[PDB]
């Protein structure tokens, strides 16, 4: 179904992130293409999660989150947040170790979004990886930039 | 300010959409980046559009726009929408003609997001161009993907 719809969004690219949410220590990650910044002032930015995923309630529950943005090379991890479970992936201080970059939120706001809610995070902390290409999703498939030395 | 937060958002790439709108006899176009597919059904998508852009109440008097996704050479396009006008750039059928996929849809929904505002819209129209690679925008510039892969 939607078949054109699909192959539109398709043809967007985007990085990947991973997000994650902890209530004591449960903690849950997700992957996500569906991110964008929102807001400079306040620092705000927006993602979508499903109404069915598993770390909806848990973020909810929290009223924080984090975000990682993958790197060149960590197909692996966005495989395994994505219900995919990989060998030795894991979350380290709530977050994907070794991302480009992460960002600490606190739950800002959340509205309706059809099958999915609109998580809005008001940015609270920000970490920097080492500089380098991104994980790219287009076209049904992770794809490398042009970056060259 | 927000240096560290900017930096992290430079490091999400994306693809590059031009999002435009008509209402009487004004017609806007705008650049966008945030833009991210929100649900499957009903078929929606999500939009950060500055609470001071012109297009902005061109798009909430319509109730309706259209999404334009960007392919690999229209960069002259993205600034051209972004305020750095183009020679010979224009809208054509209310879109940018040659996209690799334009979405009209309805106005579904507007949220506050800050500085501003959460557009949703409702698919109801599909226009897809011929198949190929994307604009992409990441650390500050126009970037392309390594394709095919």
């Amino acid at each position: 179904m939607k078949e054109a719809f699909k192959e539109a969004l398709a043809r967007f690219a985007s990085g990947v992130t991973v997000v994650a949410a902890r209530l004591g220590e449960e903690e849950r990650g997700m992957t996500a293409t569906a991110f964008m910044s929102l807001s400079l002032e306040p620092p705000l930015v927006a993602l979508a999660v499903s109404e069915r995923a598993k770390l909806l309630p848990v973020l909810e529950g929290a009223g924080a989150f984090t975000v990682s943005l993958l790197r060149e090379g960590q197909e692996a991890v966005s495989e395994h947040f994505a219900g995919r479970p990989k060998e030795g992936i894991a979350l380290e201080e709530g977050r994907v170790k070794g991302a480009l970059a992460v960002l600490r939120c606190r739950l800002h706001a959340l509205y309706p979004g059809g099958d999915h809610r609109i998580v809005v995070g008001l940015v609270e902390e920000v970490e920097l990886g080492e500089g380098g290409p991104p994980l790219v999703y287009f076209q049904r498939g992770y794809r490398r930039l042009v970056w060259p030395s």
